[PDB]
């Protein structure tokens, strides 16, 4: 099959000794167009997927230094990555790191030991590069490595056997092939609309994995698992034939202070907090959490005591018990810890409202990612956090080539950039520089084709001047892309531009300007938006009104506990956890912009719900559709079509609007916000924390470390997908009440499960 040798964590490029460029557009065509050549077997490679310009480098990380930025990705083939064979040789590119005997980096061009027997050059395809383990002479013993010491060499110790289905080393290759469980039973397909509503196919976060059903074990339970076929058994353990072997040698070890702590070579244990700790002679007869045989021989000398993991130092046990987290405190030169890596966002709306003037046209292609403006001030010195707050830093990513203060390609988005130190423009540019649209394709039920050159691009489906294999216009169909009409599958932020008729260039927008749709499109802050980074319970702001997609749900008095959502001129959704409880007539109540609690203006949409409703069958998901048509003004925004057959996004945040109380201020008025993620797909349903008490087709939020839902107020707001590049539909957010119940969320409420009535009534109304 064409996909099976990829596996990367993505952001890298490097300063090679030689490289090479070409194009392509689809993953398929890479089948004829990359292996074609005898150049090399790319030992790296540089593909910069969005616009069709492609790269590649003769050498990588093994010979040279590196360079990173967004969509940079040192595509590595898992040739290179195969620190194994099987038989006698097949793909061997081992690189071993510490032996038994204490080997590591030394070279097959050197003369010593003996006579060359290889040398980088020596063959045109098998790269025989610098130490790093190979099977070239049909010699079958596979692995083994030349060495400062002539004594042996083929024994099965530094011969690594991979029996996939289970841990080796780190534990990360977890690529296997079975799937069977304990019971005998199936595993559910994620590769239709039926008999569940999802999918996991390939275009979504890579180190999952997720290949058809095969075992996935991430966080590494005791035996295998995932779900079953049966939606009475749901998911359970996979169960597979037995484990031994586990081949260890010297491994893997720290040349900088990054490292576990393990190596504490020292002559004492002080701190300030007492005298002496445990010779584990003194285990009779407590057991002990950790005992020395566990740590068969490694420096306990007698029991001046050593390191079991953390950081820098012992925190073992002593007859007395003030604080088992004590470390020990000895004072030495010993190493200088920092905080690290990953992402990109908090970027400014570059003032567009009505525009600054200081831009100029829609920048229809400049060479790589660049449509980009010019609105121009000063530079950021990149070894520095400066200035204004934004989420990272050059020392996230440092051996990036970002050393002196040296300006450096950061992110890719804009083309070559710097972050502008100025509250008009926080980014530009890097300092050695050298039938019309809906709006966003996602459902565009039109026909236009413009170009600002013009006239009509290119058809997708077509080979000429762009070409693809997968990425047919029917092989994406849902609302159809087919002929030379305008489709902008990013649906940009920036507007509807295309993979023009122009060859082997970025895009180009329309001949026309985008139709207005304001406060009845899906959710779009119009004049662009102010951000920061949340992560505190509650809220740290109360903006006024840049969240103005806004129903409050209350009392029949009118006093207020949730929230809604205008979803048309007469539809809505809301919660009901005050409702769903006992069928009555027009009383209890909801109001239409009330950004806050008792303390409305006149201009709010102030005409209640008196047709209130909950569905055939009482569930939060509650239409309060207007009696009247609605009153719509700027800072009272609906959203639309609450859809099924859509699916939201995975590990990213979601986010809720939050009529919620306020916790360190004046005790009651206005709304506050909560942006919230993806859980990962074992934690309700499992036998630890708490055998399956909440009934998962509801839809949930929460962090990787703690927030909260839809608080009191913040219930039935727009469920907003984080989709389309601005917010769109999936459910309605469910009930509300109790601020900040440390990392407990509650429900938001699905569609699909009663459509019927709860996308029924919604019909025309």
């Amino acid at each position: 099959e064409p996909l099976d040798d990829y596996v990367n964590t993505q952001g890298a490029s490097l300063f090679s000794v030689t490289k090479k460029q070409l194009g392509a557009g689809s993953i398929e065509e890479c089948a004829a167009k990359c292996e074609e050549d005898e150049e090399f077997t790319c030992r790296a490679f540089q593909y910069h997927s969005k616009e069709q310009q492609c790269v590649i480098m003769a050498e990588n990380r093994k010979s040279s230094i590196i360079i990173r930025m967004r969509d940079v990705v040192l595509f590595e083939k898992k040739v290179y990555l195969s620190e194994c064979k099987t038989g006698n040789g097949k793909n061997y590119r081992g690189t071993m790191s510490k032996t038994k005997n204490g080997i590591t980096c030394q070279k097959w061009s050197s003369t010593s030991p003996h006579r060359p027997r290889f040398s980088p050059a020596t063959h045109p395809s098998e790269g025989l590069e610098e130490n790093y383990c190979r099977n070239p002479d049909n010699d079958p013993q596979g692995p083994w490595c030349y060495t400062t010491d002539p004594e042996k060499r083929y024994d099965y110790c530094d011969i690594l056997e991979c029996e996939e289905e289970c841990m080796h080393c780190s534990g990360e290759n977890y690529d296997g092939k079975i799937s069977k469980t304990m019971s005998g039973l199936e595993c559910q397909a994620w590769d239709s609309q039926s008999p569940h509503a999802h999918g996991y196919i390939p275009s979504k976060f890579p180190n999952k994995n997720l290949k058809k059903n095969y075992c996935r074990n991430p966080d590494r339970e005791l035996r295998p698992w995932c779900f079953t076929t049966d939606p009475n058994k749901r998911w359970e353990l996979c169960d597979i034939p037995r484990c031994t072997t586990p081949p260890p040698s010297s491994g893997p070890t720290y040349q900088c202070l990054k490292g576990t702590g393990e190596n504490y070579r020292g002559n004492v244990a002080v701190t300030v907090s007492g005298h002496t700790c445990q010779h584990w002679s003194a285990q009779t007869p407590h057991t002990h959490n950790r005992t020395p045989e566990n740590f068969p021989c490694k420096n306990l000398d007698e029991n001046y005591c050593r390191n079991p993991d953390g950081k820098r130092a012992p925190w073992c046990h002593t007859t007395n018990s003030q604080v088992r987290w004590e470390y020990c405190k000895i004072p030495s030169c010993d190493s200088s810890p920092v905080s690290t890596e990953q992402l990109a966002p908090t970027a400014p709306p570059e003032l567009t409202p009505v525009v600054q003037d200081c831009y100029h046209g829609d920048g229809q292609s400049y060479r790589g990612t660049s449509s980009t403006t010019t609105t121009g001030k000063k530079c950021q010195s990149w070894s520095s956090m400066t200035p204004h707050r934004h989420q990272k830093t050059p020392e996230n990513y440092p051996n990036a080539g970002l050393t002196m203060n040296y300006c450096r390609n950061p992110d890719a988005d804009k083309g070559p950039w710097c972050f502008t130190t100025d509250p008009s423009v926080r980014w530009e540019y890097c300092n050695l520089k050298k039938d019309c649209m809906f709006g966003n394709g996602k459902g565009y039920r039109g026909k236009r084709a413009t170009t600002v050159t013009g006239t009509p691009c290119q058809d997708w489906a077509a080979q000429e001047p762009h070409r693809h294999s997968i990425f047919t216009p029917e092989t994406n169909p849902r609302a159809g892309l087919e002929k030379n009409y305008c489709r902008n599958p990013d649906g940009d932020v920036g507007g509807p531009w295309c993979y023009t008729t122009n060859p082997r260039k970025l895009y180009d927008y329309c001949d026309v300007p985008q139709c207005a749709a304001p406060s009845f499109d899906c959710g779009k802050p119009q004049v662009e938006p102010k951000k920061c980074p949340g992560r505190v319970v509650g809220g740290c702001v109360a903006h006024p009104h840049s969240w103005p997609w806004q129903v409050s749900l209350r009392t029949r008095f009118g006093m207020h506990f949730c929230g809604g959502t205008l979803i048309s001129p007469e539809w809505v959704l809301t919660a009901a956890h005050c409702l769903e409880k006992s069928p009555r007539p027009s009383s209890y109540k909801v109001i239409l912009g009330a950004h806050q609690e008792v303390n409305l203006e006149p201009h709010v949409q102030e005409i209640e719900v008196s047709r209130l409703f909950l569905e055939p069958t009482r569930k939060d998901i509650a239409l309060l559709k207007l009696s009247s048509p609605a009153v719509i003004t700027d800072k009272v925004i609906p959203a639309c079509l609450p859809s099924p057959n859509y699916v939201v996004a995975d590990r990213t945040e979601c986010f809720i609007t939050g009529w919620g109380e306020t916790q360190g201020t004046f005790g009651a008025g206005l709304l506050k916000e909560a942006q919230l993620p993806v859980i990962e797909n074992k934690v309700c349903n499992r036998y630890e924390f708490l055998n399956g008490r909440v009934q998962s087709t509801e839809l949930c939020a929460g962090h990787l470390a703690g927030g909260t839902d839809s608080c009191q107020g913040d219930s039935g707001g727009p469920l907003v997908c984080f989709e389309k590049d601005k917010y769109i539909l999936q459910g309605v957010t469910s009930w509300g009440l109790g601020c900040a119940r440390p990392n407990k969320p509650g429900v938001y409420v699905r569609v699909s499960r009663f459509v019927t009535w709860i996308e029924g009534v919604m019909r025309n109304n």
